[PDB]
């Protein structure tokens, strides 16, 4: 075999840190890669050496496979792990690595190329004999052929069409012995949706739940399938929350899922770690092949919590290095046993209220949930970002992954709830509120959720706590104090103090007024939305005198008269005030009040504009008539004894020319009328 | 910036170097007048600074033939 | 300490490398040189084992122009 002492990573993020960590235990060197800048990132602070690769766009960075290979050769690298994304699925890169002599980590290039095309892949599995639900059989040569194979090839009837998602030819015709309505439905589908007259028939499944078993193989002909998984929950083809132990799955089935999976991988030949994905209908009770991926998934640490080998913790990445080592395995499929249950959820730096659009901004304060064992449950968090970091728009929005291992499902789900609640980030809106809403009200604790489970409950979700009038009181107070000495040393005569804050909550401005009575800075009141009360407030140490973009992060205490007390860590800026406490997190936008403060001119500008002196001789006018002029460009240039003396009018609005180039004009002539755009 | 007093221990600071080829490095350097010590993935190396001291002032090669004391 | 000799020897290598002292020259570079090239991982070394391999040892990495 070939010794390995240097490890190379392609991608960046959580996978970089994960690959780097175990490496320490195996006592192997590490190498990091980073784009323009991106040098303060954590992963590079974790490796032994890092190299800059070039411009931010993914074409420029992490796609120059030849340059990466040349750099690795110069470094005499032993192994490369592509990870997921970028060159994860590219057979040319793997072949070039093999020619260079470096041990590529993953499947051979032949398997990747074969699975690149869906038609040839499904051909291979059909030849292998695995139950596969195909996409098409022939064409609509005859309408009687539809009745011929309707009860033949596939009893379930999937009429549909050659293409297009309209699918009005379907009509949900699950009843066999249908011969006068299927042809009428197809012919009415052909109208206004002719496309190609060829029609394909398949089996139609009422329900769908996604399954995906894991597999592992050495290069000495020996492997063992890991435990199954579930990915029923996904929105817009994006993974949201998943469970390694498919609840409600019989043991016997588990076993069989393996025999089918091993047949397919052996047929194409496979080395390393991979995952086979199925599609399943509860009503039919059978699973049909949909797709496979020849690449390590992102969901690898999840399935790990439900599998132990020889009573020892399993490390998936470890074996992949050992597989690259050339050593053979040590365990049969038997040594592996499941223990308990676990659940996972992904947090995305997106805004749930909006069109789930990514946002980029500095990370102000990041609470870290307790990543230790307690009670009947294990909870962990893996994050590829830390304090002081900033999200890049080029990358996908992905902060951290939270997993709750437990002895029973209940324990696991309950654990997450509390953890999901505890983790807190300030600075960018996240979908963390959405995930908690997905966990509390939906009765998916039973364990039965379909592929389209998210679609129906969209009305129930997308809901957040209501900002109580009290929340404005602590939020408003923090912005003042966390900016200046408002209410500090203040003093007037025979009167009392007053200071107000305007919040632009939703599309309606909000005003909050704060004032004091007595000689007390401590005793304070409030009146928001016609609700009045009293409270006292005690601050903490003063921090962040520089009041930069991060501004001031301080803890606050508020004793309201009723009797309560509160603690609030407020990082306030001019743009917004963020308050985090037992209520949760809420950011209140401050009413924006900016509008070219100075240049606010509504003057008509009717006549006598950019008038030229006596000599005249206007020429070389470079402004189009009827075009807005707010900045002071040279509207007209007139020459008086070689005196260009450009007028440079700054009156806003479009300018209308009444003169032409080369025309001698009199003194103080109306060359143009600079009027407000009407 | 650390160790303004620049005593015998002098200044211990971390450094980053981005060379054009593409690499990057981190180096904790405790430097003194006698030597510069750099520790990093290369290992440890101390480089002695060329000594340049020789009774700066009293450097007289005069013959001193006669008329002394 | 290790479950097998290999693990133990390999462990030290990395540790010996990691420990760092600044201020006085040490023989830590020598010990690592005593561990890498000499094929004493087999386990058979005599009392005079150090004497014969003195040419091989006493060797340190070359200061590259970048280090300056």
């Amino acid at each position: 075999e070939r010794k390995v002492e240097k490890l190379l990573v392609a991608n960046r993020g959580e996978i970089a840190c994960r690959v780097f960590r175990t490496c320490r235990e195996m006592h192997i060197r590490t190498v990091a890669l980073f784009c323009e800048a991106e040098r303060n990132a954590k992963h590079v602070a974790e490796a032994d050496e890092a190299v800059c690769i070039g411009p931010p766009p993914a074409v420029n960075s992490y796609l120059r496979g030849e340059h990466i290979i040349s750099v690795a050769k110069q470094l005499n690298v032993d192994a490369i792990h592509p990870g997921y994304g970028f060159l994860s699925e590219n057979a040319s890169f793997a072949d070039a690595i093999t020619r260079s002599g470096i041990e590529f980590i993953g499947p051979p290039a032949s398997a990747i190329s074969l699975m690149g095309s869906k038609s040839e892949s499904k051909r291979i599995m059909e030849a292998a004999g695995v139950p596969v639900v195909p996409g098409y059989y022939g064409e609509n040569q005859n309408v009687s052929f539809l009745a011929e194979e309707a009860k033949k090839v596939g009893f379930p009837i999937l009429i549909k069409a050659v293409s297009g998602g309209g699918g009005k030819g379907m009509k949900i015709v699950e009843r066999p012995e249908d011969f006068t309505f299927m042809l009428e439905s197809a012919k009415r589908e052909a109208t206004n949706f002719f496309k190609d007259d060829r029609v394909i028939l398949e089996r139609y499944v009422k329900r769908s739940r996604h399954i995906e078993c894991q597999i592992f193989f050495d290069k000495h002909g020996r492997g063992v399938f890991f435990f199954e998984r579930d990915c029923s929950v996904q929105r817009r083809y994006q993974k949201v929350l998943e469970e390694a132990p498919a609840p409600h799955l019989s043991m016997e089935t588990r076993q069989r899922i393996g025999e089918v999976a091993l047949q397919a991988a052996k047929a194409v030949g496979y080395v390393g770690a991979g995952t086979v994905e199925f599609i399943f209908d509860t009503s039919t009770g059978e699973f049909y092949f949909m797709e496979m991926n020849t690449r390590l998934q992102v969901e690898h640490p999840v399935t790990e919590e439900v599998c132990r080998i020889k009573g020892a913790p399993l490390d998936l990445v470890k074996l992949q290095i050992k597989t690259a080592m050339g050593k053979p395995l040590t365990f049969s499929q038997e040594d592996v046993t499941l223990v308990g249950s676990c659940i996972e959820a992904r947090v995305y730096a997106e805004s749930p209220e909006r069109g789930f659009l990514p946002e980029s901004g500095p990370l102000t304060f990041i609470r870290e949930p307790f990543q230790g064992v307690r009670g009947p449950a294990r909870t962990r968090l893996d994050t590829g970002f830390r304090e002081g970091d900033n999200v890049l728009i080029h990358y996908d929005p992905m902060l951290a992954k939270v997993i709750s291992w437990g002895r029973s499902r209940e324990e696991a789900l309950r654990g997450l709830r509390q953890a999901l609640g505890e983790y807190k980030v300030a600075g960018i809106n996240t979908n963390i509120e959405f995930l908690k809403r997905c966990c509390e009200t939906p009765e998916f604790a039973r364990g039965g959720v379909t592929t389209n489970f998210i679609s129906e409950h969209e009305s129930q979700l997308l809901k957040s706590p209501v900002v109580t009038p009290e929340v404005a009181a602590m939020a408003a107070t923090a912005w003042l104090l966390n900016r200046c000495d408002n209410w500090r040393g203040a003093f007037r005569l025979n009167s009392d103090t007053n200071a107000t804050v305007h919040f632009y909550i939703d599309d309606h401005p909000v005003e909050v007024r704060l004032h004091t009575e007595g000689a007390n800075y401590h005793k304070i009141f409030f009146s928001v939305w016609d609700h009045d009360g009293s409270f006292e407030v005690c601050s903490g140490p003063v921090t962040s005198k520089h009041r930069d973009q991060k501004s001031i992060v301080n803890d606050f205490t508020f004793l309201f008269e009723n009797g309560m007390h509160h603690t609030v860590l407020a990082v306030a800026t001019e743009g917004d005030v963020t308050v985090i406490g037992s209520f949760g997190l809420h950011q209140l936008r401050l009413l924006p009040l900016t509008d070219g403060f100075g240049d606010s001119s509504t003057a008509g500008g009717t006549s006598t504009k950019i008038v030229s002196p006596m000599p005249g001789k206007v020429s070389k006018l470079l402004v189009k008539s009827g075009d807005l002029v707010e900045k002071g460009q040279v509207l007209v240039i007139v020459e008086a004894m070689k005196m260009e003396h450009p007028v440079r009018a700054l009156q806003d609005g479009r300018v209308s020319f009444l003169v032409k180039e080369g025309e001698v004009v009199g003194g103080d002539h109306v060359l143009a009328t600079v009027a407000e755009e009407e």
